[PDB]
């Protein structure tokens, strides 16, 4: 899918910036910060309900959702020099969550259906 994505800049310790993005039904803000990976920062469901915050940013970042206008928000506050990196909005399916090996399990159970 299309995500057009804006905001950003250079702001002072203790400022504000917020980004948005707007439109694979999960939204998620990532950074990428000068040599290090691109790492998740938050994230949102389709509804705006449910949130997942790295513990780096708890308490200071804030990820939203504006249906009307189909634009997922990240209002960043009380910014440290720590938060300086790349930021990107990733739009991702379903079914992407689910791929490989992750958490744990139940034991698993047999279901058989019987033709007629």
């Amino acid at each position: 899918v299309q995500l057009v994505e804006s905001g950003g800049g250079l702001v002072q310790a203790g400022g504000s910036l917020r980004l948005s993005c707007a439109a694979n039904y999960y939204m998620g803000w990532f950074r990428q910060a000068p040599g290090k990976e691109r790492d998740i920062v938050a994230a949102i469901s389709w509804s705006g309900g449910s949130t997942y915050y790295a513990d780096s940013v708890k308490g200071r970042f804030t990820i939203s959702r504006d249906n009307a206008k189909n634009t997922v928000y990240l209002q960043m506050n009380s910014l440290k020099p720590e938060d300086t990196a790349v930021y990107y909005c990733n739009a991702r399916s379903g079914g992407s969550a689910w791929q490989g090996d992750f958490g744990s399990w139940g034991q698993g159970t047999q279901v058989t259906v019987s033709s007629h």
